[PDB]
């Protein structure tokens, strides 16, 4: 049973890698650049999961298990996890799958993420988690077809409604907005509509299989990394979530390689390793304090209508916003080289290069992250210019050619 | 008492950084390049430590505590630790102080070193350590002024001699060879003679203070990294050796910064991270299997005349050699420039040598480096080729331009 985590994690990783599904980017870019592509993906997926999780519970394939409510932990830990997201150059699922893509910064961030989460759970930061534990809400639900006994409060349970009703109302609202609203364009072939459907299916598969293996929950990140570290350092057995992490990495790597997008990568400046290192530590403290991360709380907990998960997600986003302001703000006439610069940067340095350019000029942009080669084309068409061709130099490296137009 | 580890480690770290004392380089370059500078440093320090450890035991400031003999562990672990050295681009002390010099590769290699050693002591590789433990030799010494009760066999104990006698004989032979033999030349101002005296003084100080904190041993590395990880991950208290590691890093960092040699650094090719990560893991498994590392066994154990330490050191060197073969088999006109910034030492020296030979008479050679050891080795490699170094200028902090005029 436990070995189904490797399979679910493998599929999870392919979807994350092919879709460029980075929630840290989704929260950040909806503030910095009014980009909602990844936010539409998130909302549509949450909507599908809302319908799927209650449907799968109805027919007896799983029970929902909302995480307990803890206002101090969910808020403070949520917020601190939001800060670390931006510093580490991605949320925990994003860091995890970028490991298999070949980014050494993500190797660094995952190490400090795992160690910091381990340390907050049972080591040098245990005292903090103990202090936060006193503020846990005693509110719980009773065993039913929908809920594991003793789980945390939901929108349904507070309202006294069958979980089907808020699930359908909220999802329909989510879908109305996702579809009745304009979305930022991207060149991703694995587009946000079909990625949402795949991601939710993988989500349901994970809740089912993980439950059979004795972990009554769907996809998560933080507990998988702690299960792996416990295994290596204490010889404890691996569990479903530990194997899911392995699967994510392996799946993202396979998917990157087959797409010719795998490449061992380094940042432009060495100090980034210090940044993503501190960032990963903040994430480990935040996630453990909060009781879950971008996946455990947001992708998996929100569609269960868990109050803890809605609350922690609000502060995931506010922390992301705080840290994002702290950190941010063929002839060939000019050449900009943004290889190894953090995923916001290539789009920003290519926008500023097209603006600070004369008409008819041909600009070369050098990138080595595939998310940017599907974002810069749209930023270019909304500036008057047009992309001539995206040519692959090395594997995992692409040259973008732009003809400026007024 | 435990806090004296930070002090001793801080001093230990300064001496390593200033002297460029990297034993992995010491073993490798004596085979690759017939370079014996760092090996005279090691041999002289060992000699000074042999006299010092016994003298300090005589007057009651410490007792020696030779590590136990284990042929399977000391040989196989020593050899595996040898392979890891070269892959990680530095031994365990070299990786540790390079963390303070700002090498992100050292950060990486330390992480996998600490985790691999922890996993070998009590995690997923403990099965191997258990299997090795069955071969432990029951040989041991009795409590005396010289020895902790139950410590492992020494040259003295096997010979039935007062520890002073093999100590003075072997050290005198070491000092004869060190001073009666030519040594490879270097530009290091903290030269191998004055560095050996300081290193041995710091070594003795560590043996004294650590013993007062309840760890009857001198300088080590692997235990401190495990003590650190245990504290962070399980909330256990830090001991003298964990604080010694912290000291080492702080010490090298201050020393590098004051010398204007500190710089956050990246390797030339990203795969180096995979390399040094695997290397650090090999070191963790090897050091724990061997019962000690370049410091715990070689620097601290050999002067105690501990059979375990002499034996494991033999295979540290054999493993280093094996891996060394697998792996290594201003206005100035400037005719050609070689940029070896971020390339792993021996490479700057190697690519600078090849560049001078593959060049025409009178050509001006610009070598770009960013590791401070290389700027004291390349000058001698150049003079033994006929050419001469015009000037070594500082480009960035931690970065140097070497200008070579090629003759004939
Ligand atoms: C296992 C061989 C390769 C190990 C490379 C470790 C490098 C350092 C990374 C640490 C965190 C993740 C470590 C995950 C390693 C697998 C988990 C493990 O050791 O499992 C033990 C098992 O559960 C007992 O029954
Ligand atoms: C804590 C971690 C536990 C362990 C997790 C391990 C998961 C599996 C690894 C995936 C990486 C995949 C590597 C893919 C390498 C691709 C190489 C490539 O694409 O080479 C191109 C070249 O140009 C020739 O065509
Ligand atoms: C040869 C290298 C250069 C010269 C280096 C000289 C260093 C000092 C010499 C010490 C050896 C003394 C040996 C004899 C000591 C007296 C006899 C003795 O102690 O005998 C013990 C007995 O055999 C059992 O307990
Ligand atoms: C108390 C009894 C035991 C003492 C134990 C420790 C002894 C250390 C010194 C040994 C002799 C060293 C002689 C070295 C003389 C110099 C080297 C030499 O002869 O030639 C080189 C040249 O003359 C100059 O650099
Ligand atoms: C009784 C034992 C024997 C006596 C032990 C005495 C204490 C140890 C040495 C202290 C400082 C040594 C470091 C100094 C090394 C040379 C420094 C130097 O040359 O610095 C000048 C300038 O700042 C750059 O060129
Ligand atoms: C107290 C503040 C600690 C900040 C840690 C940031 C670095 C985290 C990296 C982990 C790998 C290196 C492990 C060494 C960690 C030493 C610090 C530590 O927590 O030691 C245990 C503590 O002293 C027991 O009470
Ligand atoms: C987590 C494992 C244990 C970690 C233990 C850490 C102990 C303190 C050492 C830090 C590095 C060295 C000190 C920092 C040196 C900074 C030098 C610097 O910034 O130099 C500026 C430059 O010279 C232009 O002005
Ligand atoms: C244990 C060491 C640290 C591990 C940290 C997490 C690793 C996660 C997976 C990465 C794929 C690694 C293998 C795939 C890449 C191989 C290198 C490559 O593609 O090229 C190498 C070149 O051919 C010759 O140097
Ligand atoms: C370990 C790293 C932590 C990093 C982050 C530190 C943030 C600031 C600290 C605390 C805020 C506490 C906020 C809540 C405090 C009041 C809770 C409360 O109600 O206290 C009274 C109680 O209900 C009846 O005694
Ligand atoms: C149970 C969930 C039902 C969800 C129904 C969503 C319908 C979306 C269509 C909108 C029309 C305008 C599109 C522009
Ligand atoms: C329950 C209702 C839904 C059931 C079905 C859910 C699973 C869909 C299956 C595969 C994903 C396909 C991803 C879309 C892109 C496929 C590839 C493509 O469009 O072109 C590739 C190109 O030709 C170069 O390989
Ligand atoms: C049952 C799983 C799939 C449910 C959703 C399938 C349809 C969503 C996609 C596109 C609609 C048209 C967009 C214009
Ligand atoms: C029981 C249900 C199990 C889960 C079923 C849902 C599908 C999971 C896998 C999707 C892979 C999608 C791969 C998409 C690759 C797109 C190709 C691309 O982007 O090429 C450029
Ligand atoms: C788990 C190991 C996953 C990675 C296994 C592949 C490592 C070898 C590799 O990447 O080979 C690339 C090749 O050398 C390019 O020509
Ligand atoms: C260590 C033993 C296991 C080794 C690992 C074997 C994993 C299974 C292999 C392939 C299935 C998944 C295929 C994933 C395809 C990703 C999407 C993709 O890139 O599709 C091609 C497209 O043409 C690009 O544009
Ligand atoms: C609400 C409690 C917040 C507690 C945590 C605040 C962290 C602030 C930022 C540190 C990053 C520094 C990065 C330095 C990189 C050089
Ligand atoms: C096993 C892991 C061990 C620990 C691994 C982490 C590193 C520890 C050492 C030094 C940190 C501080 C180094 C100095 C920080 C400033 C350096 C500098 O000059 O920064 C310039 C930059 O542009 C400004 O943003
Ligand atoms: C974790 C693995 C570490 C790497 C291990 C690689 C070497 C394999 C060991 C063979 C030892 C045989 C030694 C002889 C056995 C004892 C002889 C006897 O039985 O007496
Ligand atoms: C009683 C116990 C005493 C124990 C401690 C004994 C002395 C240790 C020396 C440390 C500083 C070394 C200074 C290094 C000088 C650097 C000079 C240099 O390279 O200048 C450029
Ligand atoms: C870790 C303890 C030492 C931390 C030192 C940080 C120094 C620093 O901020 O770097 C220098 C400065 O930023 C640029 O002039
Ligand atoms: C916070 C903790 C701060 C600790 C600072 C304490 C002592 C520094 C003294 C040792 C400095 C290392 C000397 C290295 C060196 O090079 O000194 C000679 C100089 O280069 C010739 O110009
Ligand atoms: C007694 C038992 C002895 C043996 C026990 C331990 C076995 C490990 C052996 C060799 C590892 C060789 C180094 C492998 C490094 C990984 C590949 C890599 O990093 O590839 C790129 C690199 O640059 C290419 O040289
Ligand atoms: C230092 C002793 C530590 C403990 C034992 C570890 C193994 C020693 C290595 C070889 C044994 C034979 C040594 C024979 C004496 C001369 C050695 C020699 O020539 O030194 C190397 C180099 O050639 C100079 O240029
Ligand atoms: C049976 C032995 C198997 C292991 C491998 C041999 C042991 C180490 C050899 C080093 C010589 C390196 C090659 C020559 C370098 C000359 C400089």
């Amino acid at each position: 049973m436990i070995w189904t985590g490797l399979l679910v994690g493998f599929l999870f990783g392919i979807v994350l890698q092919r879709g460029r599904i980075a929630f840290n980017s989704a929260f950040r870019d909806v503030l910095l650049f009014k980009d909602n592509y990844l936010f539409k993906l998130a909302v549509f997926t949450l909507a599908l999961e809302m319908i799927l999780f209650v449907l799968l519970s109805q027919v007896g394939l799983m029970q929902m298990n909302p995480k307990p409510l803890n206002l101090v932990g969910n808020i403070i830990g949520g917020f601190v996890f939001g800060l670390g997201m931006v510093l580490a150059g991605g949320c925990a699922s994003g860091v995890t799958y970028r490991v298999g893509e070949g980014l050494t910064t993500a190797w660094f961030a995952a190490l400090f993420y795992g160690l910091g989460a381990y340390a907050t759970k049972s080591g040098a930061f245990s005292w903090w988690l103990s202090w936060v534990g006193q503020f846990k809400s005693p509110l719980s639900v009773e065993e039913s077809a929908y809920y594991v006994k003793g789980a945390g409060p939901t929108i349904s349970s507070v309202l006294g409604l069958n979980p089907w009703i808020p699930a359908l109302v909220i999802a329909a609202l989510f879908i109305l907005w996702a579809f009745g609203t304009k979305t930022t364009s991207r060149e991703t072939k694995f587009n946000w509509k079909i990625a949402s459907v795949c991601l939710a299916l993988v989500a349901g598969l994970g809740f089912i299989t993980s439950t059979l293996s004795g972990r009554k929950y769907g996809l998560g990140i933080t507990g998988g990394w702690i299960n792996l570290f416990q295994g290596f350092l204490t010889n404890s057995p691996l569990n479903w979530e530990g194997l899911e992490i392995v699967g994510i990495i392996l799946g993202a790597g396979v998917a990157a390689a087959v797409a010719g997008e795998f490449k061992l990568r380094m940042p432009k400046n060495p100090v980034t390793y210090l940044q993503v290192g501190i960032g990963g530590l903040l994430m480990g403290i935040g996630a453990v304090t909060a009781g879950g991360c971008n996946i455990g709380h947001f992708l998996t907990g929100v569609p269960q209508l868990a109050l803890s998960s809605w609350l922690a997600s609000i502060f995931f986003i506010l922390g992301n916003w705080t840290m994002a302001w702290i950190l941010f703000r063929y002839q060939v006439s000019k050449e900009i080289d943004v290889r190894g610069e953090v995923c916001p940067i290539p789009d920003v340095e290519a926008k500023r290069a097209v603006q600070s350019a004369n008409d008819g000029e041909i600009i070369l942009v050098r990138i080595d992250y595939p998310a940017s080669k599907e974002r810069i084309p749209e930023t270019v068409k909304k500036l008057g210019s047009e992309v001539l061709e995206i040519e692959e130099a090395a594997p995992g490296e692409w040259n973008i050619y732009i003809k400026v137009k007024k």
